[PDB]
């Protein structure tokens, strides 16, 4: 069978708390009033809800209200436990309220409001210190969670809010986030395809928060090198040979073996061989701006097949790559 692995951080957190703090499925869910917010107007679609601008018509604040689509009461008592949990902590979202329509019996999440500066006019503008800084900044919100025993389990550019005017971040959508306990089997099925670690890919399920480290370094790639998605498999099989054909076939069969992980025999058909490519070949005139020494060390040191040998937040935090931003401070 697989080798086990425990996280090399945070391990015993949720073990060391009480288990209401990560005992979701017992959480008793505090309603709030739907009448003391209206709907002003739709903001997104986005497959386990709708979003929108609403007023709350007590105090005249702007909200944010996340309609929720069904799914299972356990799962959303996840997501409020662990929004709770997180509350208060850098750039993480927060949970205002919790509604239900008396009607349509339909739950919906309330949460502070933040103004999204327009994608096109944020990208074409960015420059290398603005994204130095914002990783920085999303560092801080996942050294903080897995500190509090959480995963994403789906950090991508999509889950990230910038307010470029008010230089202030948000780290969103944590409906797929879980607690992590040691020696623990989780679902491989998460996080979208472009950012899935090769553990999810390989269906080794006694994973950790270094799964958010991976996506993080793939969020870094295609912003450094300006190619949105960086990994872009066709399924979740040529996902494995997209990261193969940059990372080297020859470190993932040494990542397969220490783990004795068992790849479907289709994997072994279109894997192939392939040599660990460097950097310097995503690099052009219209990027360079943003790729710089300190940048591919950063990158190269989250892009690990094995999820024990990535970086911690706490250490990427320290690399060189942010020593700019952090003397800002
Ligand atoms: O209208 S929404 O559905 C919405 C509105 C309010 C709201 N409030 C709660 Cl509560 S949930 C909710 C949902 N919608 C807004 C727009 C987004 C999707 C959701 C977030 C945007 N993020 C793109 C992005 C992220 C990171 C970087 C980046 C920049 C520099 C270094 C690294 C990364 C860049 Cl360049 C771009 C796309």
């Amino acid at each position: 069978g697989p080798v086990p692995s425990r996280a090399r951080v945070y391990t015993d957190v949720n073990t060391h708390r009480p288990r209401e703090y990560w005992d979701y499925e017992s959480h008793v869910v505090e309603w709030g009033n739907q009448d003391d917010y209206q709907l002003v107007r739709k903001l997104g679609r986005g497959k386990y809800s709708e979003v929108f601008e609403a007023i709350n018509i007590t105090n005249n604040e702007k909200v944010v209200v996340k309609i929720l689509k069904p799914v299972k009461k356990k799962k959303i008592k996840r997501e409020i436990k662990i929004l709770e949990n997180l509350r208060g902590g850098p750039n993480i979202i927060t949970l205002a309220d919790i509604v239900k329509d008396p009607v349509s019996r339909t739950p919906a999440l309330v949460f502070e409001h933040v103004n999204n500066t327009d994608f096109k006019q944020l990208y074409q503008t960015l420059t290398d210190y603005d994204i130095r800084f914002y990783m920085y900044e999303i560092l801080k919100a996942l050294d903080y969670c897995h500190s509090m025993g959480i995963m994403h389990r789906d950090v991508k550019p999509h889950n990230v809010m910038i307010d470029h005017e008010h230089r202030k971040l948000r780290l969103i959508d944590w409906g797929l986030a879980e607690f992590y306990h040691p020696g623990q089997e989780y679902n491989v099925r998460v996080a979208s395809r472009y950012f899935k670690g090769p553990e999810l890919l390989v269906d080794y399920q006694m994973y950790d928060y270094s799964l958010d480290m991976w996506s993080l370094g793939c969020m870094l790639a295609s912003m450094i090198f300006r190619k949105e998605p960086f990994f872009h498999g066709h399924d979740n099989y040529d996902q494995l040979v997209r990261i193969a054909k940059v990372l080297g076939t020859e470190d993932l069969y040494d990542y397969i073996d220490k783990y004795n992980i068992e790849l479907d025999p289709r994997f072994n058909d279109i894997l192939g061989r392939h040599s660990r490519k460097r950097w310097e070949r995503f690099v052009h005139s219209e990027n360079q701006h943003l790729v710089s020494p300190e940048a591919l060390d950063f990158l190269d040191k989250l892009l690990r097949y094995d999820h024990q040998s990535r970086l911690t937040a706490r250490e990427a935090m320290e690399h060189p790559y942010f020593y700019t931003v952090v003397k800002d401070q």
